[PDB]
């Protein structure tokens, strides 16, 4: 194989050290701090672009040319898997008692707008192995986050139910996971097609970053600033 | 459910009966007089629209708004156990001594660059449900088309190596029409919806038999003055 | 140049006088047997693909990778120059007598939806001179189809008000056929851009000819038993 | 008309404010230190995203349903007047002694294919009208800028041939704002169509702003960091 993922592996860790350090919608949480509202602020943009990966997945397949047999099938598979998963975000949001038509009728956040419209764009041009950087890290990403989430558990004293979308990702994600790398291994043959990879990864996270920063924003006007949202 | 089957069933039967009685291709085959280029053409040009059938049904998926949850994951995973069918279509030309390179490296026949267009618009806009038409007459074709296989099977000494497109997924394709079926009352709510479902289905068979008629010209060129063809 | 348009212009030939000397519809004007309802039914489907045009042309814009700069612009400039093409096509039938609504509110004949599945995806996909062999003849027809455009003007009697379609624009039409030929010597530097060329100009031909077709069924059912029509 | 563009004008006008005042990219030009290799690094990415800018353009006229009449033709009509105005980017580039060859055969910057990404999405997808928000700032911005540009040609001492990308923009973009003006007048009929367009026009404008920062932190890296660039 002529991908080192031990070196992608690597700087994975070396920007979620960074985003872990800097944000403060990360600091909040595990100086124990969190509340329900910031929990459901993030969970409804977790929603918005959730709702878009098996159809930016499935994409890859119908725009790819002469791809891979295996990496056709990977594809429409992964599709199929994702299909509905943001449902799961949206139960955890009505397990703490909020109403899931408020998060039907809104829009995203700016931030979560720009990750939904760039994973789009990579899925339908460039180098069609390049998604699969997207999936490297978001489905290594256990690892890092695991802190953040039981810090949010004890807070808000959740069970496993308001959790749903973080407890299907450390089950069957520990295969996903394998998966990606199986099939990053099967599809990239030059080093050109490693760097759509990590161009790919890098940037998607980044993006999802940035969607923490519009999530604590909005978090701070929501006392007075705003008429964005409603408490109960 | 609003859809009436048996109605649908009933115009897929009048289309069949029309398509079998007048198209030359049907008949030469039935006389006994199939060959092996004559398969052979015939199953590049299926080779060409299956090799985008896991496609357009996956852009259902991507393009339909407001899907109900059952049919877009219908659409993921049909598209999932189409992808690589085109392989067998390929697979069965080799097996009758022509070589794979020539197929792979040829442009479908006019009638069915003309269907994959169709396919992909149907698929990419209108009612979302329409595709599913398309699916209705496809998944339970074998019943009729059954005395074409046969012959051509008889002509050609046939073993099921070389006929792997028709007869390898038979329970699978059983399975298949199962699920279209079932689909098809889930998601068909209005009458618009089932007008859509059966303008579809209409089309694609009509334009699928066009197949047939430039599968049947451009073999009666081959043993001529087309140099189009390698044998 | 590489590309000889006295042989597109033969071929073009040939394919007309094949379809004026087979089509029905044809032959019903010709014989001076052309009612307004036929007229409408016609200018009906004219619309509906028209509506497209347009949007399809700036499509292999979009869609083209590395074209070169004059052809860009070309797509841009063409799409915008067809822009609103099909309001020609409305008012005519609008000055025969029938609602200008029931024309919105109906949709396609599968013929007509037919080509414009066809002329999106040769837009869309494969060699981006391809969408030229459409225009080539689109923008040189009315010398092959005068006699019957002027057999219609006498049956109904219709003034240049009722025939915007075919006449408002005859002095841009002479235009776009030259900017159209400057641009195929432009674009074809390989005889594979040139076959491309050939293959849509004659595809697209024979699509719009099964317009005809489903036109003369649609007419010979609207005096009998499908109230498909208004009138 | 339903639209007031005194309160768009004042958005655009509060954001060049932060962007100005913040940007370090903009403190170095204006304090009268800009480069060649600077000047490059930015007209490279402006290359980049211009490329693109006629195709989302001429994109909405296809993807939007029913449009009116002049607003199908205005989205082919721009399109076709935007069609190789990268060129004059690269021209530019050219003028001040470097290879048009670098430019063609770089990959933009993460910033950049993020702006490319959200323009096709916005003009893909959503509510039609909404690209009109781009153009609006698009527009009328040598108003702000004006400063910056004239800094850039002292430092420099550029003529109007090395400038040409910013002096197209002046001329015949005084004509092209007022069309995006009428238009905008035109096609909002609702409060959600005004709101589309606000989201549009800010959001792009935020990620154009992030291009500077992109450009900034390459131009640091550019001396030893990395092999990205090529001084001469």
């Amino acid at each position: 194989s002529i991908i080192d993922l031990t070196k992608l592996e690597q700087k994975v860790a070396t920007m979620w050290d960074s985003i872990l350090t800097n944000s403060p919608f990360i600091h909040e949480v595990l100086d124990g701090k969190a509340t329900k509202a910031l929990y459901a602020i993030y969970m409804t943009e977790t929603y918005h672009y959730t709702k878009h990966n098996a159809k930016n997945q499935a994409l890859v397949g119908i725009m790819g040319k002469d791809l891979p047999g295996k990496y056709l099938s990977f594809c429409f598979h992964h599709a199929h898997e994702e299909a509905g998963h943001e449902l799961m975000a949206l139960s955890d949001i009505a397990s703490i008692g909020f109403d899931r038509e408020d998060v039907l009728s809104s829009k995203p956040l700016p931030a979560t707008e720009t990750l939904i419209a760039y994973l789009y764009w990579i899925s339908a041009t460039g180098n069609p192995v390049q998604r699969l950087g997207y999936s490297y890290w978001a489905e290594n990403v256990y690892g890092y986050i695991d802190p953040v989430l039981k810090a949010i558990q004890s807070t808000l004293d959740l069970t496993p139910q308001s959790m749903k979308f973080f407890i299907a990702h450390s089950k069957i994600d520990a295969k996903h996971a394998e998966e990606v790398n199986e099939m990053l291994h099967e599809v990239c043959k030059t080093q050109e097609d490693v760097d759509s990879v990590v161009a790919v990864m890098e940037n998607s996270l980044v993006l999802t970053a940035r969607i923490l920063d519009d999530v604590w924003k909005e978090y701070q006007l929501f006392q007075s600033g705003a008429s964005d949202r409603y408490a109960f």
